[PDB]
């Protein structure tokens, strides 16, 4: 009865499932269960993109009310984790303390709740795997009840699609409501906190693992193929991915239908869905190398009006052979940019309806100690790391807040101004800067980064001639499931591509980077950096039109 | 040879294997089958197909010709009507053979010539012929080859609907005299000719064997059918397409491509977008403030556009910018003709040491006469598409020279334009309408690749309109396609020192069209801005060009096996 709490400390494997059908609040919800999750059942160390598919306020206020865990949260950057290794690969793991149940009763059992389910809005999904130290599937259960509970105060679906190699199928769950407070306060200091506990107990009916919708459902087996296409649970004929290619081809073989179409991959810049590949959005250059604050606030508000949705602000030029002036340092470059901005906005945010047009905020740099004081002082969204987190990986703790996640380019790049020029050897060119993003989505993955807020940049210029940056462009598609972030404008390959002063370079310039957002429309790009906003949008809103068949 | 006063229907084939001068061959052979044979009223697409200065100093020194050239325009021509539905016509003089033994006459010399042997450029025409037979008109033929002097072949593919095969032929060197002065006033090469024919086969024996006879022919008469053909050539055109695509896996049409000419020289269709240059005297001169015409400041500006990449000078004097007034003082002609001039002069100064092709915006005969004669213009646009003076067609020939034509499609002037915009059907009446035209200047002797179609954005369209032009514009892939969007007001319609911020949306939004015309293989794009043009095509060019058109699947293949 009481075996379910045995002293023993041990790491499982989960593998969870969000789901919510608030479109307008669908991020907001999902990350407030991520940061849940993270606090009372253990870490995150994968998860899917943010998919849409088809069959408040009091949440700041519940963040800031929340009953400690009795388990630790330990940020310290991992490169590798065993558990997941070994779930990944079905290797040998303790018994469970639930009793299992062998493959033909389970397919059994699964069967019956479906057909009964087959006699009687849109979803956003999100999976999670997660390093537990909930020493079995229905604790975590209770525990994820309480969770949903808390979020309450329908809103949030939280089930558990795997859990170890376990199989199991328990018909007639009853805990008494003693047992249900007994299983929280295990992982969390229980301190109205004893009222939540009543709605629980009718909750817990029966526990399936695998969840017996697992294979059923084409949403969870989009989201489980983001994480682990390779996986083969005992219970499944075949892998993710292979369950995953049938269930496309079924449909397109079974009735006339794509499913993608219904089912969209989301990204997230800041605390909104964008659907991939949907919009090209314009990024404003802030380039601020003496740029006086006042000076670079009128352009942040040029930029807007002339239809950006992100500013990138840099201090700190990376431009072939600039030597920077040690006289000013790059804090002190931006932070009062960034500060004035936001002065400035607050005034004119409260005399009209400017909320959704406040500019999503990037900053261009490797530099942690300047990347900590904008996050504290809630001065950016989004990270640009041009050396993709490796420079100071430290930096990725600073991408998690107790109830925030921020978003981050990971770029692609060799050396340093000065040797960059010289690094420009590839095997395989194309493929070997797609194979290193990967790499680097992956260690953020490990560390609990939403993979849905990870942007990619083959870093045109950086450690690239001119031919290749011209063939990284040739071979954009290779991005087609990524969200995909550019940076093409003013760079020397530009004028690499014309055929015969300084300002006649200049606007040959200007106009071939709106030949390159003509091309970054067409390829569907996500995000692209530019100084020109006004000349961009024009170019955008041209093909836009021209696209849009008039009824 | 003793019978009078006859007119017949031919159907020729021209070839040439010097890229360099088909279009100088082609167009003389042309001169001289209008010179010595009737008149040309249809012509096929230029085609290049895989399977020097004697000609100047030869069109001063040409005998005449018995007929009287007859440059009036038509507007229908019975005969060829007649010819096309296959009605009664005049008994052949000549003896024919019957269907089956010209079916085996015919694939007897193709299998002979199978057996024998162990870059073309094409051209058919269709001639109202006062020629009497097949054999004379080949008599005549052969004299113009020789005249010309493989350099230039001339077969007859069809004459009326015969069916003719003539197995042995000795021709007296004084039996061709004879037949030659019918037609000719004859003043050496006979001696030459005599062997040279042979035979004779109507149709032509490589009529449905050649692919690019077919091609040729199913620019203008895809709808006939001779009765040694088992259909219309429009479907045995399609059959030889699919059959080459099903049973050998190739697409026909990748080793022969349509050509238009611009002036002298071979374009290819679809291959490039051209820049061409906007220069308007009235704005270049009077958007000042300014009374005066300044031609060296308008020369300049061409020189300019040169440098900055235009392959084409569009001059213009006369404005349709809507409910814009020409200026009445100034006449159109001494805006454009001194402009010319002064450019004709300096361009020929610094011609020491890449020449711009020269279109003038004129609907007006006598502007384009003056422009024409003192050779200052290569290309007549004309936004009227030559409705409002049609007798302007007859400029575009000369003995010796062809010139080439832009029509574009309008309804009403600058200020009725902007209310005349229903249509039944927009997109499909501005072709039909088009097509109608090219069909007048064709029947007139205008060679078909000469012509170039402009929808004529902002010309009695809405905003809206003109972007569904656009939307649709590859309705026009077959033909070449000439378009002026530059700085039109449906752009500003596109978007959502405040009108220095309009002017510059607005050249930025014609760089969006010139990208979308270059994705959709427009053949030229008439611009105001010509370099940010040219450095826009220039950057999406480098962006198509691939150094292996393999790696991209190959460099994935490596990938996944590492
Ligand atoms: N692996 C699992 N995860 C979550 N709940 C499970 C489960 N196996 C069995 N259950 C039972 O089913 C209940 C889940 O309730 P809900 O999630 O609200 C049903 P639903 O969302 O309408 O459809 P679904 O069960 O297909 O998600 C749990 O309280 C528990 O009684
Ligand atoms: N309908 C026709 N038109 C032109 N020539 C014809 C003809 N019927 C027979 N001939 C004779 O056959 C010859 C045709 O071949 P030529 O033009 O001389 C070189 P070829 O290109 O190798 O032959 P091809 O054009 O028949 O392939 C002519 O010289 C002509 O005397
Ligand atoms: N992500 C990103 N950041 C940059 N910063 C400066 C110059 N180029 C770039 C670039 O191309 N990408
Ligand atoms: N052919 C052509 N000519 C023009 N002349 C003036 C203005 N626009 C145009 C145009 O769009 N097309
Ligand atoms: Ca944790
Ligand atoms: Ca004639
Ligand atoms: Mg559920
Ligand atoms: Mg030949
Ligand atoms: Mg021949």
């Amino acid at each position: 009865q009481e075996l379910i709490l045995s002293e023993e400390n041990k790491t499982n494997i989960a593998v969870l499932n969000l789901g919510t059908n608030d479109r307008r609040n669908a991020v907001l919800i999902l990350e407030t269960a991520l940061h849940l999750v993270e606090k009372y059942l253990g870490k995150i160390i994968n998860t899917s993109y943010l998919y849409e598919t088809v069959p408040v306020n009091y949440i700041n206020e519940l963040m800031q009310n929340l009953e400690e865990s009795k388990y630790e949260e330990n940020k310290e950057l991992i490169d590798k984790c065993e558990e997941y290794e070994t779930f990944l690969k079905n290797g040998k793991v303790d018994n469970s303390i639930l009793k299992e149940v062998n493959v033909e009763n389970y397919l059994l059992e699964c069967n019956n709740i479906i057909v009964k389910n087959d006699e009687i809005s849109y979803f956003y999904n999100l999976t999670v795997v997660v390093k537990t130290f909930v020493n079995d599937p229905l604790s975590m259960l209770v525990v994820i009840k309480y969770i949903e509970e808390l979020m309450k105060r329908r809103i949030i679906d939280i089930d558990i699609l795997f859990f170890n190699d376990f199989t199991i199928f328990m018909k007639n769950i009853k805990l008494e409501k003693n047992m249900i407070y007994k299983i929280l306060s295990k992982y969390i200091h229980l301190e109205d906190p004893q009222e939540i506990i009543n709605n629980m107990v009718d909750n817990i009916e029966f526990l399936s693992i695998p969840h017996v919708y697992t294979t059923h459902r084409y949403s969870i087996l989009l989201c489980l193929n983001d994480m682990i296409p390779e996986y083969k649970h005992n219970v499944l004929n075949n892998t993710i991915r292979c369950l995953y290619n049938k269930y496309v081809s079924r449909m397109k073989e079974q009735y006339n239908i794509n499913i993608k179409e219904n089912n969209k991959r989301i990204y997230v810049l800041k605390d909104r869905i964008s659907y991939l590949k949907e919009k090209t959005n314009i990024v404003g250059i802030l380039n601020v190398n003496f740029v006086e604050p006042k000076r670079a606030v009128q352009r942040m508000f040029e930029m807007i009006n002339e239809g950006a949705s992100v500013i990138d602000i840099g201090g700190e030029s990376s431009a072939p052979f600039v030597i920077p002036n040690p006289k000013i340092s790059e804090r002190d470059l931006v932070v009062p940019v960034l500060q004035l901005f936001q002065k400035e906005w607050n005034d004119i945010k409260n005399k009209i309806v400017k909320c959704d047009a406040k500019p999503i905020i990037s900053i261009d740099t490797i530099n942690y100690n300047v990347f900590k004081e904008c996050v504290d002082n809630d001065l950016v969204d989004i990270l640009n790391d041009i050396s993709a987190c490796t420079n100071n990986p430290e930096i990725i703790k600073l991408l998690k807040k107790k109830n925030k996640f921020y978003s981050v380019v990971l770029m692609h790049k060799r050396g340093n101004p000065h040797t960059m020029d010289k690094l420009t050897n590839y095997d395989n060119l194309v493929y070997d800067i797609k194979n290193y993003l990967e790499q680097r989505l992956n260690f953020l993955v490990l560390n609990g980064i939403p993979r849905y807020r990870i942007l990619f940049d083959i870093g045109l210029g950086f450690a690239k001639k001119h031919d290749q940056s011209i063939k990284l462009l040739q071979n954009i598609h290779v991005y087609d499931e990524y969200p995909l972030f550019i940076g093409y404008s003013r760079k020397r390959f530009i004028a690499h591509c014309m055929n015969d002063k300084d300002q006649l370079l200049y606007q040959k310039n200007i106009c071939g980077g709106l030949a390159i957002a003509s091309y970054s429309y067409y390829k569907k790009v996500d995000l692209i950096r530019v100084h020109d906003v006004l000349e961009t949008k024009s170019v955008l809103d041209v093909l836009t039109k021209i696209d849009q068949v008039k009824d």
